[PDB]
């Protein structure tokens, strides 16, 4: 029985990957919460892993925000994302954790790369200015992984997920996603019964989006394929796989759905007098798929059950 | 009086800063050995920052090596310079340090950037395989550096050099780089009275170098220069200085200029079957120069007097 250790159950990728280990008997979660093992503490970690025993981990913990923590927090999301990757990595080396998986984030990308993106698109150009500290900190996590494959002969895969959104996603109103911020105020726009919504933008500008129960399915896949099978998809210095739908929409296509998914009557009107952001900007995921893995939840399927999620927790935003 | 904590002040580059600010009594020197210190520990270096009452940093420890060992090795490279560089910057910043100075590398740019090297040609392409692992931690201290300079207020500086030799060089047969390696085959070749020495490749290639005591002097003088003089000249998030020469010369007249020093009468060899690496690599210097600072110690003038202390020190190589 595998013994498997999620850090970060509790955030949103974290345990949507805890959801669907816990649906069955082979495998049997060791679980900390951030009071009980602090990331941050080296001692701590490395204690942790020579006194439980592990097989396979799951490397989910990460300091996430929005556009403006980002911004205002930079030391925080370089520091504390690089130290997490660090300690978990290292301490799993150093107890014979043969398997992990390493969660990144689809900022890791340069900002003008040529789309979709292809995994060798990496380090290509300039990196997004708000998301600098945050890529530079999850790159230094692919490469100890690549690094440790290559010296100590480890098993240390990862994946790159493009924009996520589902249950246990930041609703608050400070959050910047595009989902859950659309969801949020189309659904307090059709309670207050608002004639229209504005939505800074043309509208035009297209995004990929993956519901972060793909996103578990498809990173317990990769993390479980045969060895042999996953080194003959990748190459020891570009071993991360992008995952994601490889389907792209409009803003307007986005904003308009949920409009219905919500049951707002009102407008949606776009202030094409503000920028847009790239014109487009969505992963190739075709190494995925070629791994034999596709997603399952459309997007008005997955906005529908998130909203659903949303209405049973809003006493919590 | 200032007092300064110099990490590393063993290695080349620390040494080389040690030796110029002991010639000078505004400054007050606090030193630790790797075995009273351990760098990679956080609470050690914290205690450390507790306890003693610094002013400025500079920060010269690293997992350095040559080609062997940043491919031999590729782990401890970025897992010990990630280490390094957030434990000592972390806890400065934890205790009021709001100076310091981070010692980087030449091997961060991108290994078909354009020449000369502007500080703009970071992140812009792929890296030299060889040196990936150590680049992307290089770039990570870089990165933290400006994160701290942007939330907290800190005045975290960093310098980039370009190819270095002279002193406390690793003058070992195991040695990758050019200049120590070359010193010492034509130091034998001459004690042997060989015929020749065959160097692989046609000689051509063009290569910058400097002085580790002209590294030592900009560092010093980059680290004092007045804020707003640094923030005049620099950028947030483009805020590296390159360090150099700016003058390049082709591997046959290194060699030619070293069999001189040494005084070999033999016949150099360019073995021209072999292939040879980018054809040119220096860094421009614009910045620096503009801050006031030009090198002194000239390409003979360093090996000559870099020979001399392989001379009275060969007894430990």
């Amino acid at each position: 029985k595998q013994r498997v250790f999620i850090a970060g159950h509790r955030g949103m990728v974290g345990s949507a990957i805890r959801r669907q280990l816990e649906q069955r008997g082979d495998v049997e979660l060791v679980l900390r919460t951030r009071d009980e093992l602090n990331l941050l503490d080296s001692r701590a970690v490395h204690d942790f892993f020579a006194s439980e025993r592990i097989d396979q981990v799951y490397l989910a913990a990460a300091k996430v925000g929005g556009i403006v923590a980002n911004n205002t927090y930079p030391a925080d999301f370089i520091y504390q994302n690089m130290m997490i990757e660090s300690n978990i990595i290292h301490a799993a080396h150093q107890n014979d954790v043969n398997k992990l998986l390493f969660l990144g984030s689809s900022c890791i990308y340069p900002k003008l790369a040529k789309q979709p993106m292809a995994e060798s698109e990496l380090l290509q150009g300039t990196l997004e200015p708000t998301n600098e500290p945050y890529a530079i900190a999850k790159i230094a996590g692919i490469k100890l992984c690549e690094s440790y494959n290559r010296q100590y002969g480890r098993d240390y895969r990862s994946v790159m997920p493009t924009n996520l959104y589902g249950p246990h996603d930041n609703f608050h109103p400070s959050n910047s996603h595009v989902i859950p911020a659309l969801l949020r105020r189309f659904h307090e726009a059709t309670a207050q019964n608002a004639p229209d919504v504005v939505v800074w933008g043309s509208g035009t500008p297209m995004r990929e989006f993956l519901h972060v129960d793909d996103m578990a399915a498809a990173s317990i896949h990769v993390m479980e394929l045969a060895h042999e099978v996953w080194l003959e998809n990748t190459q020891p210095m570009l071993s991360h796989i992008n995952v994601g739908t490889g389907v792209d929409c409009t803003i307007r296509e986005l904003a308009q759905t949920i409009a219905k998914v919500v049951g707002y009557k009102g407008r949606v009107v776009f202030d094409a007098s503000k920028p847009d952001g790239t014109p487009r900007k969505l992963l190739d995921v075709t190494r995925l798929h070629q791994l034999g893995w596709y997603h399952e939840i459309s997007l008005e399927a997955g906005l529908a059950s998130t909203y659903q999620w949303f209405l049973e927790n809003q006493d919590r935003f």
